[PDB]
């Protein structure tokens, strides 16, 4: 507001004002709201741009805009912008929404056996875990397991990641009234519980070594 | 521009949005054209305003607003924004015409004898010091030589100096006609070619142990 008054004052501050703003709104994620201006901040903010992955697959997932995230996907050089031991449950959920992104990171940094650690019982936008306390049970789990539960998420995802030697044996500890057990990526494959999209990715790991 | 478009599109993003055009024209030191919304920018920015005090100074002097020094100069909290020997001998040559800047600085983290190196021959607005090569000549000098040469530069600034244990006697070395010899805050004191204020500031530095 003010600041288009002070902006008219002194045209000289015009265009580092301009670079200024196009810098605020890539590092904020927002110009992933319009593919075509996430177009232009690649091309000619590579440094910039590239720094601020995260916030632009944040927005662009909020913003549904999947074209956004097909950009983030091609210029992206490795995933060090992604880590994936600091990354937020939420974040790394949905990354596996985009079969493309999660092979890209694959390809360059992520280790798909990695075992992610999140706290077991959720209170109700936080990219990275903050450890604001350690006396709080945590839960384990993987990529391929998530993948395999999570309904929105699509099977080319499992598929992805078997691709990129995922181990479909690797388990993870969990509690059922009491009792501790290993947790597998197929999980009771005899029950009228198991959604369609479950049997299908079941069916897919099964028959991957055939 | 078309950020307008995309703004007006989704309002959700209108908070978000202007808590980030702030921190962008805190972060490029702007704001420092206008100082009541400099003001604004300390009492509710402490980790922002305070992280960007070097691009506010310099915009604070390049506009002139000695009001916009003073009120960085309240709100400053150390001198670790201000690394004295990684600056650009113009920014430091700039400071040194704020007194009251410079005695904020000197009380919480300028060393007042610091030897200053900069390269010899200059050519014809980088803040800190690049080494873009190291085969070339250096030249060194002090807070107080400096003090005692520049005319832009008050007396003022040579009684803070003195007040805060610079040594009128730490000399660096020089060359004229080939010869090398010392230079100090006191150099020839019997010449028609010492400025008025030069003259000044030598019986200043004459006078302070009196």
């Amino acid at each position: 507001t003010e600041i288009d008054d002070l902006l008219r004052k002194n045209p000289e501050l015009q265009k580092e004002w301009k670079r200024t703003v196009w810098t605020a709104a890539i590092s904020s994620g927002v110009i992933a709201y319009r593919p075509p201006l996430l177009e232009r901040a690649f091309r000619e903010f590579p440094m910039e741009t590239a720094k601020s992955a995260l916030n632009l697959f944040v927005a662009a997932h909020k913003s549904k805009n999947r074209q956004s995230v097909d950009i983030i996907t091609q210029n992206l050089k490795d995933a060090k912008t992604f880590p994936l031991g600091q990354l937020e449950e939420e974040i790394v959920t949905d990354i596996l929404k985009y079969p493309n992104l999660l092979e890209k990171l694959l390809q360059t940094g992520w280790n798909p056996n990695l075992i992610l650690e999140w706290e077991k019982h959720k209170s109700l936008e936080i990219l990275i875990k903050s450890n604001g306390k350690e006396f709080i049970e945590k839960q384990e789990t993987t990529l391929l397991i998530l993948a395999m539960q999570n309904d929105f998420i699509p099977m080319e995802t499992v598929q992805i990641l078997l691709k990129y030697g995922a181990d479909p044996s690797l388990g993870v500890k969990r509690k059922s009234e009491g009792k501790e057990y290993l947790l597998y990526p197929l999980a009771n494959i005899n029950s009228n519980g198991n959604t369609i999209l479950k049997e299908l990715k079941q069916k897919t790991l099964i028959d991957w070594k055939k």
